[PDB]
């Protein structure tokens, strides 16, 4: 009867009953058994060509509060990162007693711009922590520059919270990069489970020590040796996930014909010639359909329009992190762009099951 | 063959099926959905005497730190609790950016020494941000000083994890408390289905508040208006939590009749007699069977010398916190008692499904 932002779909009770009966068979439910082990395995030979290593993590927010704790230079104070993402990566940074510093993006692909990053490294020398770019909307930003920040000694945490699953060329984002990248499972991302989340890395032997920090720090005595917390994914959440690499096939082909149907309408119907634009990237797998509104329309007004035609879109991201009460006194470079991109951006439904014919009501409302 | 430390038993799947069933036409897998309110509201009904209200988390290490992130004392340094407490305890606390101040035990209840605590908390003043006492192995630690505490301003969060489904008296513990209680439903503690935990408190409007710090601080408009992170539990565990209230008689059962056969079977031996004892406590629900071996022996010859038998047993807590490498330099007042529980200590092997015959084993070899 309406259209509504968000309608998830994992994979159902069918796919993973094996697996649960597995567990109840074996009477281990959680602390990195052998289905959570299986789901990592699977992973690094069907995304990762058994280079790096991965860990499982109960949610990809808890991801990041374990890489940017185990990461983050001891003297620095500064978590240096877009204002342009979701509220989870400073807080990440908080949590690990850092302060975000805000840096610009650029206005077309949407990340955060290298040139002030840089610029911002070379004057705040030893006071940076850490650098946390977000690879925006499930999106190709290219790792190069960070890779090198990371052999300059400058560690990088890469938030692709919702890029599980994208691939370029044939390699899956994020392979052999030095630092460390966190996707999310969380049932409203592509790759959905419910909760849950994974870290990357080339480096084997700090994926090692975060799963000793997702379980107190604990040694092979069990003793306290390193900071830690729980983190630790379940494995009826393992379960679903190794379900969920089985149908992956399907959901992608899903959500990329859902993705070009836009793009196809959207044209057709000339909102390109009217000034609506898409995000400028090689590869992206979508968790919804961003797009910025022309320059003479205020976002907030087509969020209003589409409410009374019963469809529901939203504002990701607007108000940026800047713009948020919490975050609204932590440094930052100008952010003229972020603040230019926060007024025209939309966020245009997509899930599985969504029909051609929806995605016509939707870029003809959108028009009218 | 052997008799291990663990053998943890979750709900079988067939129990929570059909609220897997709910979970898959509903789409609604995570975020506070209705199975997880259902779940809330099952306990809130059936332990809470409908006073108070509840708040699930991911795990109870993430509520300890919800918790005291909301409670403490915005000026405070320390954190005051016991250093005989799972490492969980005095990380969570250090997560908060607090550290840890050690208060010693009482040498029978093996609780947080309440004159002691006091005289500290006098002498501290401003400096006490929070204090933390554990209800030491699942038993009940009475709350009217605590209470206290609260009254007079200083917050106090209870570290319950093994304590959930403890009634004494057809009370709940923990009821109509002013603070907040943790509690965990980790598969390994009595009230088992993987990873969950629990948050309790008479004060409704902080349960809410603590609900949205598990979700990004966010308001109604999905702004971060607060410090916060994701802590929330999916539909999933909250179906398995709902399967578990419904079995929980059985495993209470289960777990007390194995608990009656080691007071008899330790008494009938003579092992109380001997020098070995139990607990000063009402009440008590047990992961597993805490019992100070006798003086002159050490706690650990007893490790060893039912390993050799086949049987595993573990020292919780010995290292104690304070003993243990990343908590050794935190502050604490005089810790004699601690030490001294800490050479005595020995966690005997008790699990759904023990026969009388394996406690027979396993005391028998405690008799030599
Ligand atoms: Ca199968
Ligand atoms: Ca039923
Ligand atoms: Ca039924």
């Amino acid at each position: 009867e309406n259209i509504p932002f968000l309608r998830a779909s994992t994979v159902p009770v069918i796919e993973y009953l094996d697996e649960l009966k597995e567990i109840d068979a074996s009477h281990i439910y959680t602390n990195y058994g052998p289905i959570n082990q299986r789901f990592e395995q699977t992973i690094m030979s069907g995304f990762f060509q058994n280079r790096g290593a991965v860990t499982t993590v109960a949610n990809a927010t808890l991801g990041l509060m374990a890489a940017i704790q185990l990461k983050k230079r001891k003297k620095g104070k500064y978590a240096l990162m877009p204002s342009f993402t979701f509220p989870a990566t400073p807080l990440a940074a908080i949590w690990c007693g850092l302060e975000p510093y805000f840096i610009d993006i650029s206005i077309d692909d949407w990340y955060m711009d290298k040139t002030v990053l840089w610029d911002k490294i070379e004057e705040l020398k030893e006071e940076v922590a850490i650098v946390v770019p977000y690879a925006t909307f499930g999106s190709w930003m290219n790792l190069e520059e960070y890779e090198e920040l990371e052999k300059k000694g400058v560690p990088v945490v890469v938030d692709a919270a919702p890029g599980f699953g994208l691939m370029n060329g044939g390699m899956h984002y994020g392979q052999d990069f030095s630092g460390m990248i966190i996707y999310s499972f969380h049932a409203t991302k592509p790759f959905g489970i419910g909760e849950g989340g994974l870290i990357y890395s080339k480096n084997e032997e700090d994926i090692q020590r975060i799963k000793r920090m997702g379980n107190f720090g604990f040694d092979t005595n069990r003793e306290c040796t390193m900071m830690g917390f729980n983190c630790k994914m379940s494995e009826y959440a393992a379960a679903i996930g190794i379900a969920t690499m089985k149908k992956w096939d399907d959901k992608l082909k899903e959500r990329t014909r859902i993705s070009e149907w836009y793009k196809q309408l959207l044209q057709s119907n000339g909102l390109m010639k009217k000034g609506w634009q898409l995000q400028k990237t090689e590869a992206v797998i979508q968790q919804f359909m961003p797009i910025l509104c022309p320059e003479e329309v205020r976002n907030k007004q087509v969020i209003e329009d589409l409410k009374k035609q019963k469809i529901e879109a939203r504002l990701y991201f607007s108000p940026s992190c800047h713009q948020q009460v919490l975050f609204r006194n932590y440094k930052s470079t100008d952010l003229t762009r972020t603040n230019k991109i926060a007024k025209r951006i939309v966020s245009l439904p997509l899930w599985e099951g969504m029909t051609k014919e929806i995605v016509e009501q939707i870029v003809i409302c959108l028009g009218q």
